[PDB]
C-alpha cells in the first residue's frame, strides 16, 4: 500500500532511539562518521537514512522542531532531484535542511537559494544553526559583499543567496582577468525555495551587466539619412504577410550600392539591416502626432488610449531611436550589454537542482519539459479543512469593490482576521480608501520593504487584524491564529480579483487554513475585469449580461467558476506553448556562450599561452592563404608582411608555385622565428600578461559585439523567412555562421596584435 517516500519516511522514524540518547559531541561525531564513509565507497543514497536522522535529531536540539514524517517524504524529492510541493505552512524551510546536508557531506557546497535577501539572511541564520552543530560551516551572499567576502561565502560548505546574486557571480566569473578574482566554485547542487517564481515566471528573465561606455548612435543617423533617400513605392512596400515595411528589391540594391556592401541579408550585416528596417518602420509606418508625440526635445508613446498622456516608457528593439533620428531630437544613448544570461540558462548549469514550493502542479509539464524534473506532491501533515468558496461575479468593478468591503467589515466587526490580496497597488488604495471610510483599521503592504512586510503578516492571524497584501506582499512568512481566532473561524482570504495565472491565485488562497487550522477563500472578479476579457471568458459574462445580472444580484455558480478556471488552463497553455518556442530559440546565444566561456576560461587557467595564440595565429594564416588560392597574384605575400611579419620579410620572390599547405608551413616557421625573439625580448612572463590582456579583450569586445548583432538577428527573424515556414531553423543557420565570423574577428585581431604590436 505504501509508496516509496511513505516507506523511507519510517525507515528514519524508526531509528530514532538510535541518536535520541546522544551527547552532543557523539551525534555531532555522525558527520565525521558519514565523511570517512563516503570518500572510501558509500554513495549519498546509502546514508540519506541516517544522515536524515541526524539532522531530525539535531533540529529538535537548536530549534526545538522534529521534523514531521511529511517533511521527510519532501526532503526524499529534494535529494532526488525533483520538486516538492508543500502547501505554504508545512515548513518547507527547515524541510530543505535535511538534503542540504547530506548534499553537503562531500564539501562540494549546496546554494540555498530564496527570492529576496531578507528571506535569505533568515533562513541562512536560522537555518545554519543546526548545520554548525553538526559542524558545517554557512555562508551568506549578499549584493552588498565584496569580492573577498563573496569568496569566503561561496566556500562554506553551504551558501544561502538571492537568484539574482547568484546570476551576477557567475557572469562578472566570467569577465575576471585572473583565475583567482573569481569567487564560485563549481555549481554542484541548488536547492530553490518558492522555485515557481523563480524556474518559471522568472525563466526567461535576463541577467545583464553593462558597460561604461556609450553606445554609438552613427547606425542610428546613417540609416535615417538613407532612409529618407528612399522612394515610396519603387524601394518599399507594406508586406501584408509579415505586417512590416520592407525595402523592395531595388531598395536593398540601393542599399548595397549606398554602403560598400555585396549582400545586405548577409550576417556581418545584420545591424546595418535592422536600423535600417526600424528608420523605415518609424518613417512610414509610425505617424507623428498619433502614434507618438514629442514633449519638449523627447518622445512619448500615445499607446491606444493615451491612456498614455506622457508615460516615462519607450518602445524596444532600437525603434525609439530610429524615431528621434527621424525627430531630429536627441539620440538618448543606452550602454552596451557586456555578459548576459536568464534564469533557466543559469540553473541549467547545476550538476543537481531540486526546488519546493507551496505550489507546482498547474505546471508539472512545464518543469517535466524544461527542466526534467518531477513535480512530487506533498501530502499536508494534517487534512486541510479551509473553505475554499466558488467565485463571485459582478457586473462592475465599482460593484464588486464594493462588496469587498462590505465583506472586510463585516469579517472585522466580528474579531475574524482578514487578508485581502489585490494584483495592483492602485486597487490597493482603493480597497484601502474604501475602509478608511467605514472607519475600519487595516495596514498596507505594497511589495516594499520586505523587513516591515514581515513584522505585519506575523500579526495578520490576530483578532481584528486586516492586512491588504498586492502581489504575494510578504511571502515566505507564516500567518499564525492568535487567541481564540481558530474559534472564530480562522484566516479570511478575500482576492480582489484573480492572475492571468491560477497558481498565482492558489499563493494567496494557501495563506489561509495552515496546518489543519479552519479558514475561508473567496475570489470576487466582475465582467469588467481585465481577466474577464478573453476569449472563453468574455462569452460568458455576453451571456449573463443579456440574462439580466445585477451588481445586486452577484453570480455564484459552480459552472461559472469553472468556465473561470478552464480558461486560465487555455491560457496557461497557451504561454506554454510560447514558452517553449522561445526557449528553443534562447538555446541558440545558450550554446555559444558556453562555447566561449569555456575558450575564455582556457585562456587565463592555461600555463602558457603560445599553443593558444600560435593556433590562432595559424588558423588566420590558412584563411589568408585560401582567400590568395581559390596566376594566383599575390597579393597574399605582401598582406602577410603587415599582418604577420614585418616590411619586405617575405618575398614576390618565394611568388612561387607551391601548394598551399606547403606555404603555410613556411610562412608558419617564419612566424614562429619572429614570435620566439619578440618573447625572448620581453622575457616570458611578461609575453604571458601580454598576451593574455590582447586575447581577453578580443573575446570581450567581439562578444559584446555578437550579442548585440544576434539580439537584432532574432528581433527581425520574422522577415527572414520564407514565411511561413518556421523561422527557428533559419536563425540556427545564421546565428551558427555569425558566430563563426566571430570566432574568425577575435582570431584575426590576436594574430594581428601580438605580431605587430607595438
Ligand atoms: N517540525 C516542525 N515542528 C514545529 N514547527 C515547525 C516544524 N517545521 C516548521 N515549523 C514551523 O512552521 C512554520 C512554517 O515555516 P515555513 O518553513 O516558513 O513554512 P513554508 O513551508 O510555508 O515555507 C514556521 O514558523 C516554522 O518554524
Ligand atoms: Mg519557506
Amino acid at each position: 500500500t505504501l509508496n516509496r517516500y511513505e516507506k523511507i519516511a519510517n525507515d528514519i522514524d524508526a531509528i530514532r532511539g538510535d541518536y535520541e540518547n546522544l551527547s552532543d559531541d557523539a551525534l555531532k561525531h555522525k558527520t565525521i562518521e558519514f565523511k570517512e564513509r563516503l570518500e572510501k565507497g558509500a554513495t549519498t543514497d546509502d546514508l540519506l537514512v541516517e544522515a536524515f536522522a541526524v539532522v531530525r535529531e539535531a533540529s529538535r536540539r537548536v530549534t526545538g522542531m522534529f521534523p514531521f514524517k511529511v517533511q521527510l517524504m519532501g526532503g526524499v524529492a529534494l535529494h532526488d532531484g525533483n520538486i516538492a510541493e508543500m502547501k505554504t505552512g508545512e515548513g518547507k524551510t527547515l524541510t530543505s535542511t535535511l538534503p542540504v546536508y547530506l548534499n553537503a557531506l562531500t564539501g562540494k557546497g549546496v546554494h540555498v537559494v530564496t527570492v529576496n535577501e531578507y528571506l535569505a539572511s533568515r533562513d541562512a541564520e536560522q537555518m545554519g544553526k543546526i548545520f554548525e552543530f553538526l559542524g558545517l560551516t554557512v555562508g551568506l551572499n549578499l549584493n552588498s559583499m565584496s569580492k573577498d567576502e563573496k569568496r569566503e561565502a561561496y566556500a562554506a560548505d553551504i551558501t544561502y543567496s538571492t537568484n539574482n546574486e547568484l546570476g551576477f557571480d557567475y557572469l562578472r566569473d566570467n569577465m575576471v582577468l585572473y583565475k583567482e578574482q573569481m569567487v564560485q566554485r563549481p555549481l554542484h547542487f541548488a536547492v530553490i525555495d518558492e522555485v515557481d517564481s523563480i524556474l518559471i515566471d522568472e525563466a526567461r528573465t535576463p541577467l545583464i551587466i553593462s558597460g561604461q561606455a556609450a553606445k554609438s548612435t552613427k547606425l542610428y543617423v546613417q540609416a535615417n539619412a538613407f532612409v529618407r533617400t528612399l522612394k515610396a513605392e519603387k524601394d518599399y512596400t507594406y508586406d501584408i504577410k509579415t505586417k512590416a515595411v520592407q525595402l523592395t528589391e531595388e531598395g536593398m540594391t540601393k542599399a548595397e550600392k549606398a554602403f560598400g556592401i555585396d549582400n545586405l541579408f548577409d550576417v556581418k550585416h545584420v545591424a546595418l539591416n535592422h536600423h535600417i528596417n526600424q528608420a523605415l518602420k518609424a518613417h512610414v509606418a509610425m505617424q507623428k502626432d498619433v502614434d507618438y508625440v514629442v514633449e519638449d526635445g523627447q518622445v512619448v508613446i500615445v499607446d491606444s488610449f493615451t491612456g498614455r498622456l506622457m508615460k516615462g516608457r519607450r518602445y524596444s528593439e532600437g525603434l525609439h531611436q530610429a524615431i528621434e533620428a527621424k525627430e531630429g531630437l536627441e539620440i538618448q544613448n543606452e550602454s552596451m550589454t557586456l555578459a548576459t544570461i536568464t534564469f533557466q540558462n543559469y540553473f541549467r548549469m547545476y550538476e543537481k537542482l531540486a526546488g519546493m514550493t507551496g505550489t507546482a502542479k498547474t505546471e508539472e509539464e512545464e518543469f517535466r519539459n524544461i527542466y526534467n524534473m518531477q513535480v512530487v506532491t506533498i501530502p499536508t501533515n494534517r487534512p486541510v479543512v479551509r473553505d475554499d468558496r466558488p467565485d463571485l461575479i459582478y457586473r462592475t468593478m465599482e460593484g464588486k469593490f464594493k462588496a469587498v468591503a462590505e465583506d472586510v467589515a463585516q469579517r472585522y466587526m466580528t474579531g475574524q482576521p482578514v487578508l485581502v490580496g489585490t494584483v495592483a497597488v492602485e486597487t490597493s488604495e482603493l480597497i484601502s480608501k474604501l475602509l478608511k471610510n467605514k472607519g475600519i483599521p487595516h495596514q498596507v503592504l505594497n511589495a516594499k520593504n520586505h523587513e516591515r512586510e514581515a513584522q505585519i503578516i506575523e500579526e495578520a492571524g490576530q483578532k481584528g487584524a486586516v492586512t491588504i497584501a498586492t502581489n504575494m506582499a510578504g511571502r515566505g512568512t507564516d500567518i499564525k491564529l492568535g487567541e481564540g481566532v481558530k474559534e472564530l473561524g480562522g484566516l479570511a482570504v478575500v482576492g480582489t480579483e484573480r492572475h492571468e495565472s491560477r497558481r498565482i491565485d492558489n499563493q494567496l488562497r494557501g495563506r489561509s487554513g495552515r496546518q489543519g487550522d479552519p479558514g475561508i477563500t473567496q475570489f470576487y472578479l466582475s465582467m469588467e475585469d481585465e481577466l474577464m476579457r478573453r476569449f472563453g471568458a468574455e462569452r460568458t459574462m455576453a451571456m449573463l449580461d443579456r440574462f439580466g445580472m445585477d451588481d445586486s444580484t452577484p453570480i455564484q455558480s459552480k459552472m461559472v467558476s469553472r468556465a473561470v478556471e478552464s480558461s486560465q488552463k487555455r491560457v496557461e497553455g497557451n504561454n506554454f506553448d510560447s514558452r517553449k518556442q522561445l526557449l528553443q530559440y534562447d538555446d541558440v546565444l545558450r550554446q555559444q556562450r558556453e562555447v566561449i566561456y569555456k575558450q575564455r576560461f582556457e585562456v587565463i587557467d592555461s600555463e602558457n599561452l603560445r599553443e593558444i595564440v600560435e593556433n590562432m595565429i595559424k588558423s588566420s594564416l590558412e584563411r589568408a592563404i585560401a582567400a590568395y588560392t581559390p596566376w594566383k597574384l599575390d597579393g597574399l605575400v605582401d598582406l602577410i608582411n603587415t599582418t604577420y611579419l614585418d616590411e619586405g620579410a617575405l618575398e614576390k620572390s618565394d611568388i612561387f608555385g607551391k601548394e598551399p599547405d606547403e606555404m603555410l608551413e613556411l610562412i608558419m616557421d617564419r612566424i614562429i622565428t619572429k614570435y620566439n625573439e619578440k618573447e625572448e625580448q620581453f622575457g616570458k612572463e611578461q609575453m604571458r600578461e601580454f598576451e593574455k590582456v590582447i586575447v581577453l579583450r578580443a573575446v570581450d569586445s567581439k562578444w559584446m559585439d555578437h550579442i548585440d548583432a544576434m539580439d537584432q538577428l532574432r528581433q527581425g527573424i520574422h522577415l527572414r523567412a520564407y514565411a511561413q515556414t518556421n523561422p527557428l531553423r533559419e536563425y540556427q543557420m545564421e546565428g551558427f555562421a555569425m558566430f563563426e565570423h566571430m570566432i574568425e574577428s577575435i582570431e584575426d585581431e590576436v594574430a594581428k596584435f601580438v605580431m605587430k604590436a607595438e
